[PDB]
């Protein structure tokens, strides 16, 4: 018998917990990895024209509050001191970005003192209870008011979701947070940085290790008969899609895709910022992303009349496109139940373990990735693997 | 015979100073300090009603992209990440600051790329050619349009030096930067931080040491001859007023003086940002400095329904005010060069060493100043106090 354990997908959640099984309890892992690349759409590469960093499943900003995790993913790379902010496009101006006191005196047009702009939230939020809210609309109104959801909300969500926020159903916002100071630190998390050496070879590290067996390029449900077969005691960490394991018994769960339109543009800065949100509905993009700003410290390296842009797109996922973010429609929830019924039985009868972002029809944060399979591997994988 | 060396004031040139002798070649030292603190301007203290770090003499950031002067200074504290940031305050909206891609959208309305903004300065302020302009108002427009300095110039540099722009010199501005992206990273210096627990403490650490005692207190003019005559071949280091050394006789050196008028609100946020620059000449201050901003990391020890601020205004400094900034004019330059050679003269017939701001008639930053001490001590001192 040649594995001890069998992990399904290279993504954070996989990799973690390949590593924490090969290193800590010394079992012999194999990884099964479908795409030709480890480290799932965290995977980074260098744009071949520029050299410039780019990520083609997204941008990626590692951030957590949690020192264990920082701790643990400290052990594979160092880190940037990169601190992640954004502006938003509404009208031909760029604004300061999370809402705050900043983006309130652009938009309002003069200074609101932190008190003044708390009043003003108040004033114009008054309009609705958010008791009588029926929808999504005006739950967002009559949380932060009409000007400022119809400014920097309503569109930008029409465009993420493809839906009217009008047909939304009120609970699908809790609060929507206004900062009363200038603070526009995007993560307010304790650790943050990028990769020193870039996304590939932190993941190549967590991976690279003696009792770790990467096969890449291959699909999990073509060879699962033999290596069941050949390690039939080896529990199995599964981090595919949910669905697909189950044959899609219960139907299709809905995700979001997103499309990347790359350009290199021969200037050497394009925003002057990583990333620009388009709020906007008159722009068909989301936001643009500027990858040399990603790493400043590089700027050496870096060409100096050109630089690399990424427009994205949101679109109903189909046939063939990568699933990216859980719609969670009345339907999707429903048979996300389904699923995960049929998943505890699996687990309990096969030693089979469902996690990460496909595994659970759920996003999640590299470092909340990480933090799971930390908790997987603790409460589940140390006796199932004794 | 008791102590190798007297430094006299205990500001950050003299810390160091004292400490590089203590630690390093062993000798005992003597700091005599007119003041009844350590660190001079550095110092910092709780505020009573709310129990906020403040500096009762000007806010202290302390940056440097000297790395043997950051280990150094790290071997007496440790520093939070805090980052600077100003906003400028201008016809009552806050700007985003240092002149860069945001400036220009708020004060031109619409947003502009990095390479639209370079047209638009490059148009601004083509009204003067650079190697013209009589003056230093003049270079300024000549570097930056007349929009901009009038707006943001103008008024703020005639409130801090009580000058008219137009009677200082062309000679006086070289580079005027405007940032062609959204960084407004105040300092674009490597390592930067604040003391985690204040300047005080770190100041404390810095002397306390074995052969180093302090008296605090205590005038080097009123006690000098009784110290020297016991103390008879231990050189000084003199960081007090290079004029005041000689009484005053080629004429009283021209320094600015910070004034700060201290206020503690019924309010838990006043301006949601550690430091507000006023450029408009309807306040008299330059500057509000809210101090709960500098430490955000203590929210939860700071009162939730106060803060404090400080107003800063600028002034003439009088005898026995606290020197600031050095004023430069040419009376100022002419007497600064007999004050030097009488300097040089007393170093090498007395053996008192002449450092620091005021006894060099010289702006000083915190790591400008250590940096410079190191240097002097290298150098000059350890050669000569074998
Ligand atoms: C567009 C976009 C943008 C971001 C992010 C995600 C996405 C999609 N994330 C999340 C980040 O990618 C995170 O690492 C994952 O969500 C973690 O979950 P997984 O480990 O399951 O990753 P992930 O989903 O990447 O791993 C899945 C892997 O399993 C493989 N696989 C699937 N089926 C298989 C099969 N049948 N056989 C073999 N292999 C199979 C896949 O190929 C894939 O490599 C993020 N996080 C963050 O902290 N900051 C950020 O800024 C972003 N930004
Ligand atoms: C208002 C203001 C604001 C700032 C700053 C200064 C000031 C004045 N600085 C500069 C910094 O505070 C200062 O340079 C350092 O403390 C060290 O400089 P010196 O020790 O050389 O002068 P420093 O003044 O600190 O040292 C000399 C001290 O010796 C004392 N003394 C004078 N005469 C004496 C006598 N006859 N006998 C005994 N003792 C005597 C005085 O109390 C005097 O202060 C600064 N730096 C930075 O990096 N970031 C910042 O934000 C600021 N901000
Ligand atoms: O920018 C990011 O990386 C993620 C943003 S922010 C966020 N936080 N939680 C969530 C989700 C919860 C549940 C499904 S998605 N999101 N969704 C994002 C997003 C969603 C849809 C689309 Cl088309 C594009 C971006
Ligand atoms: O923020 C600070 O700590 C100082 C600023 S910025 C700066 N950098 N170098 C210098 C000087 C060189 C030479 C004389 S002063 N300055 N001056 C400042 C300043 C000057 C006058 C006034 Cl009333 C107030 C602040």
């Amino acid at each position: 018998s040649d594995f001890d354990l069998i992990v399904v997908g290279s993504g954070l959640f996989g990799l973690t917990v390949a590593e924490r099984a090969a290193s800590q309890l010394g079992k012999k892992v194999l990884i099964v990895e479908k795409r030709s690349h480890l480290g799932g759409n965290a995977y980074s590469e260098a744009e071949p024209e520029t050299g410039i960093e780019i990520h083609k499943y997204g941008a990626h900003l590692f951030h957590t509050s949690n020192k264990r995790v920082w701790d643990y993913v400290n052990q594979f790379t160092a880190f940037t001191g990169y601190q992640h902010r954004v502006f938003a496009m509404h009208n031909g101006t760029a604004y300061q970005f999370p809402m705050g006191l900043g983006l309130i005196n652009q938009f309002f047009g003069r200074y609101y003192t932190p008190d003044e702009a708390r009043e003003l939230i108040k004033e114009q939020s008054a309009e609705i209870d958010s008791k009588d809210a029926t929808n999504l609309e005006e739950k967002a109104i009559s949380l932060i008011g009409r000007p400022l959801y119809e400014a920097f909300i309503r569109d930008y969500t029409a465009k993420q979701w493809q839906t009217d926020p009008k047909e939304l159903p009120a609970g699908n916002i809790t609060r929507l947070p206004v900062r009363y100071n200038f603070d526009n630190r995007y993560f307010n998390d304790t650790y943050e940085g990028l990769p020193v050496d870039g996304y590939a070879q932190w993941l190549s590290n967590m991976a690279d290790h003696e009792n770790i067996e990467v096969r890449l390029d291959t699909d999990w449900f073509e060879v699962r008969e033999d290596l069941r077969a050949q390690n039939p005691e080896a529990p199995v960490v599964y981090t595919g899609p949910l669905d697909r394991y189950f044959d899609y018994s219960e139907g299709h769960l809905g995700w979001r895709t997103l499309d990347f339109e790359t350009e290199v543009l021969n200037t050497g800065d394009f925003q002057g910022t990583p990333v620009m949100n388009y709020n906007d509905a008159e722009f068909p993009y989301t936001r643009i992303h500027e990858f040399r700003h990603f790493h400043p410290e590089r700027e050496d390296r870096h060409p100096k009349d050109k630089t690399v842009i990424m427009k994205e797109y949101s679109r109903f996922a189909e046939e063939g496109d990568e699933p990216y973010y859980p719609i969670n429609t009345p339907s999707d929830r429903e048979m996300l139940f389904k699923y995960r019924e049929l998943a505890d039985a699996e687990t309990e009868s096969g030693k089979v373990y469902f996690g990460g972002r496909l595994g659970t029809y759920q996003y999640l944060d590299m470092h909340m990735a990480i933090a799971s399979a930390l908790s997987m591997f603790d409460n589940k994988l140390v006796d199932a693997l004794k």
